[PDB]
């Protein structure tokens, strides 16, 4: 698709407005609308913006940015009136002299495909999203009661998003996804839709996408989505399994039919690769306080540093389908990072680890959380980050990481979730009068 | 029906979604959607999920599992869109390596039928399952309010349920059901379906759907149906009886014309194998600790270890019906129970009972309820298992039960059901705050 | 005083039923009630407890705990009725065999005496206990409702615990206390009572005696005392200074008339040992979750380790008075803490500075809050541990603090610290949903 396909299907399918999108520094979509008049011009002057309105951005007294049109993006959005048709368009950030802005979380992922294909390699990474459908109130905003009480596959009546769920699905196949499964999730009235895998730039587009397209369909339903990690305690959380394969000359790079467990040295050493590094970036994989809620033992989801086939108490769990279909799932991730960054530091913890020859130990097939910590440690295993300073702290050392995502982008990341945190620290919650005030 | 058939009739009646459902081990339906344009690949490949999120099925080191679905079990739901007209399909589930995960209740009952054919015989169990319909309240959460107060075959407007019965008879017609008769039940807002029997798999896939196509109807039409045994006190309960039968050659082995009572030697000892082991596995027909509050005298429940012709208190009545209609119908069960598990007892149970002659005693054609315990204790009547735990003790010390159902079965049917007792026993209960604590 | 005088205050002022009383591990105070008539006998036997029952006491298996009274701690309760006039006695901790119990807090302060006594020097300690008068409800229970609005040192109307104050001094004066001055502090509805100081053993006793008279005694009025750090965000917290000085013969050690400062030596020495181990015990001295909410910059609690003369920023302020009334002031404290254990580190600490003439630094007479990172960076200043974690971290590793507590009272303290950190930690509070749930 060029610029010149994208007013095809504009005057084809009658498109009015174009919203021209990008994503901020924290995975936040910026979205804005434009009349299809203007496209044609756009596309040879780029939209102008305010970077200074934008988190981790630029600053005040240089403000103005461009955002230069990629044509490949173009979809239509179907949640909107036929008549005066919608589209959307993704975009890069330039600034407005004429150079990428370096800031842009959408740069980093294509200089970390830049490596990739140095190396011969192409990351085709393929999210699990889990979200929750809340309802709303009078007023039409955010709640955090149940839709439904439902488990894992449950049926209806305990499955009470089915209908909410067909819709889902149709704007999502109307967008250019392709669903695989769609299902209730352990947590009551929690949802995970999986569509097919593809290369790590369109998998971003589809993360960002697919989380807008729930959210508004839900919406004009009468429920809310969130993809927040731990919404309600007690139970599960929402996680963004991302799983990842290299692909090389149009086959499956991490299979290998002769060795045993049918996994390259390839894969090995990406695994290796992956868990050196994971304990830097766990800061953009879990950026938000409530993503380290999340990570507590008995939810499926990881508290140690790990590796095992078919565990899903591990970090790096390696599913039984093999062939085109062997991929590594880290499961840490959570729905409310930023994909570009995410899968930017993924790819190249993968590729220190072939280039280093970085061999794991022997996988932990067992249950990690059935361990005592004298196990634990006896075995070498190692915990993530507990909260999301200490992930601050083993990022902002990190010189992978600064390579990885730039000086722009570490040092805003760091300022934006500092203050984040230093915002959490202060502040006396419930459970504290809860727990004291009678007692003291 | 075959692989192709399923396709021809997906693109003939244009189904957009399946749902590949199963059964876990304690009875419940489990779920979940594929695309059409999927079902070629879940033909081949089977479809993948979590089984350590499923009770009783595998733990969380090797969580992975197939499904493999069966194209003769592939229906279309008549209460959903026929636009995107979505389809069901059961499955057998696979250990993701090759194996036929020996966990399945369809696994156990399919292995009852193999002893069943090399004895040369085929089960032909149908059963009518009873429920109740209460309202919901405001959020649309089940109530115990009744719709109705009427009782036994009450016409309107003491029967308040005959266009919800309408459409559930309607849409069972649909799902493939020969729907025999439809009436309201002795208790308020009781209402019972029969339709004809057929082979135990198929009346076994036809109990589960039959329970979640009349829940549906019943949600959508405003109200909540309830398979729950007990769900009212001093009112009688639903119950599933199991009217069972064999055929060979396609004849009613249990007819015999010539013999007094038109009942065959075979019939005779099928009953005497199911009177002796039912103690056995009364923790399977009745699961639930609600289960063993349905069973007490006085409401057409079987409290004791009888059988007799068309009596209504003994826990074997034997219908009037002879020829082809000639059967048993074992009253003991609940709508609560796994259908594949029970049936599998049930059908071994009386195949143990045939190769062994065990003769039952004299049929008690006598109100039990009304006799004495001297009297009983007299005649050699035996009780059934006063409440759960005693079901528990009386199953777990069995041998033949866990040859019926196998150690995975057998053990995870145990923890579940010891887990559900002890947190029942430590209950304080209004009751007891309403008897004590103003005489003490 | 002895049990004979006891005796005789019991018959004179008409005394039926002495509380006797401990103080558990935690800090809180479990006290019964006996007959006076059972005095006589008690003095001779001790009274019999349940340790299980008592945070950090005893097992189960082995439960029967003995108590042992002290005659000198005999006060009369003043807001109890006069006829039946009601006694306390604080007790000892033995065990039914007939030894010095040692995870009783009251001995290993007893302990930290004895090791003072080898060095020649008598711990003086004047507490400096801050508590808050909040509401209550309709049923009587806590609430956090302020009661005035006032600030620091305000006049009524503004502050309104006029008669509060007047009551709790004229209690604490009936108590035996010498009361140095009440006033409003700076947070809303919050207040101060300073008493004379003393011996490190008397005035750990008098800080619980203290925290439960203020306690009645706002609760007989129909408020509320609440000595919680931190019970309201975005004002100052409540913190019991530790006042602490050295006397050798009945003179202040830390008082040298002729050099600058004003401050002898051992002194400085006990500064030094007080900056060196202050971290190791820190989950001591502000020993909940709460404690670390009230260690934040800009509410004169301290957050870093530094002193200097004046400095209500400093963790270790010196104030402007001398000779007899040359102290310390430890700010980090808070009155949550066991008072035994806390003055036990505290004297050990102090006297292990002096045994090996540990120098401070030049004193920080500057506001440190004030400072950035790389200012208190280029000063050497460390901070506090930041929350209740670092702070259990610190104190496993030392060997100090187990030296001090004991191995039953450390590992205690550690056990019951870190369930309540892992309670804390996966908890998703209201500030989560606020921020998060419509960001994602
Ligand atoms: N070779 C591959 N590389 C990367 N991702 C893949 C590959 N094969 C499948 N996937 C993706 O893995 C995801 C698995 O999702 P799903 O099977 O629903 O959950 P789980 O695998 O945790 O059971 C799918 O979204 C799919 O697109
Ligand atoms: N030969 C047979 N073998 C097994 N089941 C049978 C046979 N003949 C009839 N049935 C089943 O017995 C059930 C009888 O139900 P119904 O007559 O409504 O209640 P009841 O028999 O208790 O009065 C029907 O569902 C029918 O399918
Ligand atoms: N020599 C001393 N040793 C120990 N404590 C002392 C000494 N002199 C006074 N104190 C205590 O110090 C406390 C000071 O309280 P306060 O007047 O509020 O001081 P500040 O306002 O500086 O905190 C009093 O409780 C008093 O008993
Ligand atoms: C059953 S679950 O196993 C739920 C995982 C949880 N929500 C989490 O990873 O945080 N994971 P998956 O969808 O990969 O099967
Ligand atoms: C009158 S009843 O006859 C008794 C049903 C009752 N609810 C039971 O628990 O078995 N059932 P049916 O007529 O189907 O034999
Ligand atoms: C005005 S205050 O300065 C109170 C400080 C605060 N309550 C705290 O130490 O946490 N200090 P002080 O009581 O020693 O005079
Ligand atoms: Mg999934
Ligand atoms: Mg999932
Ligand atoms: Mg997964
Ligand atoms: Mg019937
Ligand atoms: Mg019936
Ligand atoms: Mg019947
Ligand atoms: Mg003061
Ligand atoms: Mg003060
Ligand atoms: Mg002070």
């Amino acid at each position: 698709t060029t610029k010149e396909d994208v007013l095809e299907a504009v005057k084809e399918r009658d498109v009015k407005f174009i919203r021209t999108q990008f994503t901020d520094t924290l995975g936040i979509i910026k979205s804005w609308a434009i009349p299809a008049e203007q496209l044609e011009e756009a596309f040879e002057n780029g939209v102008m913006f305010d970077g200074s309105s934008i988190q981790g951005f630029t600053r005040i007294e240089e403000s103005d940015m461009k955002l230069a049109l990629d044509p490949s993006t173009f979809r239509i959005l179907p949640w909107r009136p036929a008549t005066g048709a919608v589209a959307r368009i993704l975009g890069d950030v330039y600034l407005p002299d004429g150079n990428p802005f370096k800031g842009d979380p959408r740069y980093v992922l294509k200089t970390a495909i830049k490596e990739a294909e140095k190396m011969g390699f192409s990351m085709n990474v393929g999210p699990e999203l889990e979200f929750f459908l809340f309802k709303l109130d009078a007023n039409g905003n955010p709640t955090t009661e149940l839709t439904d009480q439902g488990g894992y596959f449950d049926f209806a009546p305990l499955d009470r998003a089915q209908d909410v769920r067909r819709d889902i699905d149709y704007a999502l196949e109307h967008m250019g996804f392709q669903i695989e499964a769609s299902h209730h999730e352990v947590a009551p009235s929690q949802h995970e839709i999986d569509f097919r895998f593809g290369d790590v730039l369109c998998t971003a587009d589809n993360v960002v996408t697919f989380k807008y397209v729930v959210k508004s369909i839900a919406y004009h339903k009468g429920y809310y989505a969130s993809f927040m990690p731990k919404p309600l305690f007690g139970v599960n959380g929402s996680g963004m399994h991302s799983n990842q394969s290299l692909f090389k000359d149009g086959k499956n790079v991490f299979y290998d039919p002769d060795t045993p467990t049918k996994l390259s040295q390839d894969a090995m050493y990406y695994i290796g690769g992956l868990l050196k590094h994971i304990r830097e970036f766990t800061a953009v994989t879990n950026p938000v306080v409530n993503s380290y809620k999340r990570l507590v033992p008995g939810y499926e989801a990881p508290v140690y540093i790990s590796w095992s086939a078919q565990n899903r108490s591990s970090l790096i769990r390696i599913p039984a389908t093999r062939g085109n279909g062997t991929r590594i799932e880290l499961r840490c991730p959570d729905p409310a990072c930023n994909p570009y960054l995410a899968f930017a530091l993924m790819l190249r913890a993968g590729l220190e680890g072939i280039k280093n020859k970085i061999d794991p130990g022997e996988p932990t097939n067992v249950n990690i959380f059935h361990l005592s910590d004298k196990e634990r440690e006896e075995r070498g295993i190692r915990s993530l980050p507990a909260d999301l300073k200490e992930a601050i702290d083993e990022m902002k050392g990190s010189k992978f990481v600064k390579e990885a995502l730039g000086e722009h982008v570490f040092s805003h990341y760091l300022c934006a979730k500092e203050m984040e945190w230093d915002e959490y620290k202060a502040v006396v919650h419930p459970w504290e009068l809860s727990r004291y005030l009678s007692m003291l």
